[PDB]
């Protein structure tokens, strides 16, 4: 991994910008790896979250928020467009109302904003993937 993972990079988000995360599952998709990204509200790991991502490689993505500490209603979408064993490229974009997932440039999903994006200054990169790189592009 040229990155540690977990990977807790510190950040300031607003509308246009794009995180960018490169980097390959560390088991092959019969041992059901996962990713996870994690729009922090504080360096703290117990601060509330403005949007959590985690991928079953082969299977789903799980969306939440957790908000004064409770997690809110989970969404969901079979569109995991990974390979299984290859690099990753999965790009968050910040847009007025949302936050759209692209997955190696296809669009995924739109995670609707509860609250302002602005107010993320971390970002968690975790499980089980080896990062090769982590950019925030405006």
């Amino acid at each position: 991994s040229s990155l540690p993972v977990p990977y807790k990079l510190p950040v300031s988000l607003s509308v246009g910008s794009c995180v960018i995360i490169k980097g390959t599952p560390i088991h092959s998709f019969i041992n059901d790896p996962q990713l996870q990204v994690d729009f922090y509200t504080d360096m703290d790991e117990d601060s509330d979250i403005a949007f959590h991502f985690r991928v079953h490689f082969g299977n789903h993505v799980v969306m939440n928020r957790r908000e004064f500490g409770i997690w809110m209603l989970e969404e969901t979408t079979d569109y995991v467009p990974f390979e299984d064993g290859k690099q990753f490229e999965l790009c968050i974009y910040v847009h007025y109302n949302e936050y759209e997932i692209k997955v190696n440039g296809i669009r995924i999903y739109g995670f609707v904003h509860r609250i302002p994006p602005s107010f993320v200054k971390m970002v968690q990169v975790s499980r089980d993937i080896s990062l090769t790189s982590v950019c925030v592009c405006n």
